[PDB]
């Protein structure tokens, strides 16, 4: 019934992870240790009180070695020292953002988890999943996987409808999106130049590889998509702004239809929309991994349209994590 | 020699159009009265402190009702009762932004003024005009014209350069904008949906009609473009993410070579690039219109194609509006 995991580095997809097994209510899922090299009091506190997501909801002890909602906490600087096959891990949630790659990742496989998946791209990685759209080609030759990115898992889906819809011939993504912990408050040495300025204060145009990314997911788009980011200064929750010319001549009311049957069907749950006039705090918090913004839908001539659709970079992903984690599991 | 105008208040706009004047050190242009709705001594400490633009770079003395940097200085919310004629006044600029539409603004030449500048869209103009691209057609048949936007002034010399190198087919622009004076600070009654919302804590999309405007100012662009903005939380520079379909085979290097061109030769002043890694407060001040992105341009399959193109919402068009008062000062 319930799929035992381990998560790696407590940190904020890691705690996000924790508390969308809480307020979701699943029971499909135990957190049976952490690993992290910070202190335990310090980890219970940053679960307890996010400035993005609110209160922990119920109580956080410090008990012995372990945090008590109860979850043994380690610090291992090394993912092989873990004792995952003493702790019967099934699957392994590499989060802490050092090791993403399936080289690296492996090291759980060493310490006897049975799986192990990345909070993130990896590199070599036997499959990159986005759920609720390639989750189902998951089987018994995959054992280190990547659960794509917040980005790749907001794209998809929709790209998805609209190419089974009106078909993509070739499409351009720029994603708007929130800063994040790689991000300094003020201008400091740093690997890209880009990434190095006040995080707050302007916005960063940057790189992602997410486009590219839903080219794999999809292959039927592979080469068609590319994508960029701009960085704002928001806490959280992001939106991806698609370009993209259609193969057949279309209309908004065809696409935002698409998207409604998508939502209430196959993708429930997945992809959501609105009809609203919202703006991007009224996302925050929402698990879906993206809201189709009916409002924005326009179409020049026909063939040129674009698209906008939110997406929570943490609390969509944090969700995804939970369910990419149960379906596989049943591969074990 | 000189041109002589009026100030209609003296808002972010009004005060800019002083500064840029002062900074530039142009000789052209006569600064002869303003109004605006409250204090004299209000104004004055607006237009020596800016939380934007720093310190204003020269003295500000209040005496009497005028201040002296010798402008003076009205309060009457009515336009129309304004002293103009005796005067002198050549130019109006009118920058209030509520006597936008034609049939309102042509008030200032009831209350004498010569000719009519809308800081803004109008509604029934006799012309709109973005300086450096469609200037020479103003005519003596012209009394009130619209100076266009900030948006509309950085999209038309870079679409223009575009279309006339490798042909627009079909474009989509979304502008990422800083928060402007219209939005509040927190959620709150408004006229629109969107911008009712708090402008400091979202993304927030809303509507432009800068991508019509284009087409109409660029006649063979007519309704081959649409566009959109979402406002952000930072206050001053905004930026032009536009998606085109591409009449010829491009590539990168060739489409940011044209720019070069544009920017050295027939649009220096208005059209600048850069090469450099930067981001949106290293465009705070710059005077020009747009200033292009190398970098940030994409083209898949050599058909579509992606730009990025800064511009200061305020210190650009500030610059236009001084630009535009003086080319219109000629056909009187
Ligand atoms: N948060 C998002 O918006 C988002 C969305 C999609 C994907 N991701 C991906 O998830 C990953 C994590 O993102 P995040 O926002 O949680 O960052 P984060 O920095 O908050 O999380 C990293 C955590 O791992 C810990 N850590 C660092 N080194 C460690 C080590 N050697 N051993 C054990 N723990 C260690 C840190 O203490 C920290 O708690 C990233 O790779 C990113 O690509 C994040
Ligand atoms: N600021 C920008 O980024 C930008 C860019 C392009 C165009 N514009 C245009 O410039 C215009 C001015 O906007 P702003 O940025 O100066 O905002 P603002 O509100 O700061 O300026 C308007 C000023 O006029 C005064 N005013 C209001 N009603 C008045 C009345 N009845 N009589 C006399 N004075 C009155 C106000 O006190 C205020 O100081 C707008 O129409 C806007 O569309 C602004």
């Amino acid at each position: 019934m319930s799929v035992r995991v381990a998560i790696n580095g407590f940190g904020r997809i890691g705690r996000n992870i924790l508390r969308a097994i809480i307020e979701s209510g699943r029971q499909d899922i135990e957190v049976v240790a952490l690993n992290d090299l910070g202190s335990v009091e310090t980890n219970a506190h940053l679960l307890r009180y996010d400035s993005v997501h609110g209160c922990f909801p119920g109580t956080v002890q410090v008990v012995g070695d372990a945090i008590d909602i109860l979850i043994k906490v380690f610090a291992e600087r090394d993912p092989a020292q873990l004792p995952w096959k003493a702790l019967d891990i099934d699957i392994a949630l590499e989060c802490t953002g050092i090791f993403t790659a399936r080289d690296k990742a492996s090291a759980h496989l060493d310490a006897g988890a049975k799986r192990v998946l990345v909070s993130a791209p990896s590199e070599g990685a036997d499959l990159t999943v986005v759920y609720g759209v390639n989750h189902q080609f998951l089987s018994k030759e995959h054992h280190v996987i990547s659960n794509a990115s917040c980005t790749t898992n907001c794209l998809a889906p929709v790209a998805q409808v609209l190419h089974n819809t009106v078909g993509i011939e070739k499409g351009f993504m720029t994603t708007i999106h929130s800063y994040t912990g790689d991000q300094p408050v003020l201008d400091t040495m740093h690997r890209d130049l880009y990434r190095a300025r006040a995080a707050a204060l302007s916005m960063i145009p940057t790189s992602t590889g997410a486009a590219k990314a839903v080219g794999l997911v999809l292959p039927e788009l592979k080469g068609l998509l590319d994508g960029v980011s701009i960085r704002v200064p928001t806490p959280n929750v992001s939106v991806v702004d698609l370009t993209f010319t259609a193969k057949r001549s279309t209309t908004i009311e065809e696409i935002n239809t698409a998207i409604r049957t998508a939502a209430q069907g196959s993708l429930k749950g997945i992809l959501d929309y609105t009809d609203e006039k919202l703006v991007s705090c009224d996302f925050n918090h929402n698990p879906h991994s993206a809201i189709f913004h009916n409002d924005q839908t326009k179409v020049i001539d026909g063939q040129l349209c674009r698209v906008l659709v939110w997406y929570d970079n943490e609390w969509g992903f944090s969700n995804r994590m939970c369910d990419t984690a149960v379906a596989f599991a049943k591969t074990i």
